[PDB]
C-alpha cells in the first residue's frame, strides 16, 4: 500500500518495479503549504497575505543514490526536476498522486545507523525548490483508475498558480 | 461512532452515504473558542476582555479535494460557507452537531506518507474563517432524536454574537 | 468511583442520577492554588507573599451545554454560581467533596473529535471565577459517610478567608 | 515497602496504623538540596558558594486534610513543625527515614481527579520551610532495627548546620 | 545486519572479524550535511549559501579505545585519519559503505552505565573532523557484491569537492 | 553485570561484597568530558579552546551515607578523594573501570520516593571535582583479566594531562 517513488535528473536509484526502473524508493514525504491568514478578530476582510510552502522530506534507506545525494547537498547541486510518484499497492499499481518539482535542491542530507536490528541505514533528505505540482487520481472500487483531478501547482519565482 | 463530514463550496470529496454524497470524509476536527479572562486577583469586576476563536484542524485521507485544498492555500481562495457535521454511527445517522463557517479560507495544508503500513496518505488541514455557529441534537435512549439545542455563533466582523 | 457532577445557573447538562438531575456530568476537573512562598534563604520570616488561585479545568464529552458552553466563551458571559460535586461511586451515592465557584467565567472552550473510536467528542473547559469554597465529607468504612469537614474557601475580591 | 506518613501540628490526616494515628498517608515525597558549586576549570580552590534547599513535594489521596491544606495555600499559614516518616513494611514498621522541617508553610495545593478509573482524587502540595532534619536508620537482615545514624540537618535562617 | 567498525590512527579498539581486527566496534554513527537553502520565496536564483557538515557521533560499548577516547577528549588531540566502515551480515561481509575522515578530533566524550540489566556501559563520542568521503558498494541479488559508487566528498579546508 | 561501587573518605556506605566492604552500592553514573570544538568551516587548524568535564552524576538507593550526603550538600564539604569501581559480575569480579576523582564535592542531592512499589527510595547525587584518572582492564574469553590500559586523566587546577 503507498509504495512511494521519487525521480531525480541523471540521479539512479535502486528500484525494480516495471513502472519506475532504476527510481529511487522511498518510505516517507510529508510536505506542506499554506498562507499566513491570522484569526485577525479586527480586519474586515480576510487576508490572505503571502503564500508559502515547504521544503519535502524524504525518508529511505542507503542505496546507489546516496553518494549523489550526499554530495548533492555540500555540492548546492541544483537539478531541473524532482518528480515524487505515489502508487497504489492494489488495483493497477497506478499512481493515484503525481508530484512535480522544478528547479531543486539538496538543502540536507542526515545519515544514521540503527546498528544491530533493522537492516539498512537509513538517511532523511530534504529538497528545497522553485516549483511544483499536485495532480490526484481516484480509484474505482472495481479496481481500476478514474479521471485524473486537475494538475495544479504554484511558483514561488512568480508567486502565481500552476 | 461519531462519524465527520465536512462541506465546502464548489469542492467535491469523496463521501458516499446518503446524507453527505461527495461531501468529504474528516476523521479529527479540533476547534476551540474563549476570552481573555485572567485570575486578575486585584479588579472588582471579572474582566473578560476581547473573544476569541482558533482555525480548525481538520485531519483527513487524500481523497479528490486534496489537489482543490493545495491550492486554495498558496491561492488564498476565499470561500463563502464550510459545514461541519458529526454524524451518529447508530440511531438515525443524524447530524448531533452541526458546525457552519462562513467566509472560509485555508490558512495551512500539510502532507504526508507512513511509507507502507496505513493506507492513505493523511493531511491536516487548518481553516481560517470569519464566523460560525455550533448547533447540537441530543439522542433519545429510545434510539431516536431529541429538540435540536439553539443554533448560536459568533462573528469577528462585528464581534457579536449568532 | 469519583463520579464528578457540576452545576451552571440556567444551563441544564444531561445527567440522570436521582441527585444531580440534568447536571453536567464531567471526567476530570483538575484545580490549584498556592501562594508566593520563595526558598528565600536570606530572609528571616517565611514571606507567604500573595494569595492566588487557578482556574478549574473541566474535561467531559459533548451534551446539552455544549451550545450554552461555546457561547458563553465569546460572550464572556457571567454566572453567579458554578457547582463542582464529586460522589462516591460506593456507600451512600454522597459527595464527599463540594466545591462552589461565585461569579463565573468560560474562559476557553476547546473541542476536538477523536475520529472513529471512542464515542463523544471530547471538550475541556476552563472556568475563571471570583470565589470559591472546598467542604469534604470522610466515609465511615461501615460503609455510611461521617461528619463534614469545616467549608472553607477564599475571596479574590477581599484577599481574606472563606 | 516504603510506607510513608506525615505529621502537622493541628491538622488531623486519616491514617491508621499504631505508630501514626490520625498522620496523613502518602505516596510520593521527592525533595533535593545541593550548593552552587561549578565545574570552573579556572579557580584552584573548589568554591561551593551558597547552599540551598528545595521544597518538600508531597503527593496524597484526598482526606480530612485536603480543606486544610487548601486553606494553608492561600492563607499563607505558619506551621510551627513537619514531621516526614518513612517505614518498613517488614521488619518492625519502624521508620528509618525521619525527615523534621520547622517553620513550614504551604506554598502550593494542587488538586485533579481521574475522572472513572483509580478510586480518590489526588493532591500535589508543596511544602515551603526554614530548617530541617535528615535521621536514617539501618536494618538488620535478621529483621530487626541497628544504631540511628546521627540526625543531622540545616537551617536557612543561620546558614549553619543542624 | 549492518555491523559497523571505525578506525583511528595509533588507537586499537577491541573487535574480531577477520577485516577488522583491533578496530572498535560501534553500534550507531549518524551524520549529516547540508546547504543553508531557505524557501525564500522572493529570490529568483536558488541560493544555496555556504556548505555544511555535522560532527559524527558514535555509540560503543566500553572497550580498550576508552581511556584513549577519554584523553583526547580533554587533550584536544589530533588524528590524521578516521575510518568508518559498515559491512554486511551476509553476502561477503564487505563494506557497502566505507567513509573517511581526515584531520579528526575527539569533541566529546561521553560515559554512562546503566546499572545492572544490559552488560557494558556505554558511551557516546563525537568526531569533530576537517574532510570526509563517502564510497558506497551495492550488493547482488545473488549474494556478490557490484560495482561500488564513485567516493566522493568534501573539504571544510577548501570548501570544495572531494 | 556492571555492578559499580564508590568509595568516600570517611564515609560510609552499605556494601557487603569482600572487596567492597562498607562501599557505597551505585546503579548509575553517567559522566562526561569533551573540549570546544567547532565544525568551523572557515578556520585552517582544528581549534580545540578549552578541555572541559562534567559532573558525574551517581544514582543509588537510600543507605547509611544518605545522611552524610544530605549534610555534604549545604556543608560544601570537601573530600580529598572519590574513587569509582564498575566490577564484572562473572569472571573474577574485577574492576574493569576504575575512576578516581580528587577534591571532591557533593554539588546536589536530590531524594525522592516511589511511594508504594519498588523498595528503597531513591536518591540522585552530583559530584563536583578538581582532578581524575580513567583505568581500564580488559578480560579474557577464558574468564580471567588481562592487561590494565594505561591510568590516564585530566586536572582542571593545571589544565594538563593525568
Amino acid at each position: 500500500a503507498f509504495d512511494t517513488y521519487i525521480k531525480l535528473d541523471k540521479v539512479d536509484g535502486e528500484s525494480t518495479d516495471d513502472k519506475h526502473k532504476k527510481w529511487i524508493e522511498v518510505l516517507g514525504f510529508a510536505w506542506g503549504a499554506g498562507n499566513e491568514c491570522t484569526m485577525e478578530s479586527g480586519t474586515q476582510g480576510l487576508n490572505t497575505g503571502k503564500a508559502m510552502m515547504s521544503v519535502l522530506r524524504v525518508t529511505k534507506w542507503m542505496d546507489c543514490a546516496s553518494v549523489k545525494l550526499a554530495s548533492a547537498a555540500v555540492q548546492g547541486q541544483n537539478f531541473p526536476t524532482l518528480e515524487l510518484e505515489i502508487c497504489t499497492q492494489a488495483g493497477d499499481k497506478f499512481a493515484f498522486c503525481i508530484y512535480k518539482f522544478t528547479h531543486v535542491a539538496v538543502s540536507s542530507y542526515q545519515c544514521s545507523g540503527a546498528t544491530g536490528g533493522s537492516d539498512r541505514p537509513q538517511e532523511t533528505i530534504d529538497f528545497a525548490y522553485k516549483e511544483v505540482t499536485w495532480e490526484y487520481v481516484p480509484q474505482d472500487q472495481n479496481g481500476k483508475a478514474g479521471g485524473k483531478i486537475g494538475p495544479e501547482g504554484w511558483s514561488l519565482i512568480t508567486n502565481k498558480k500552476k
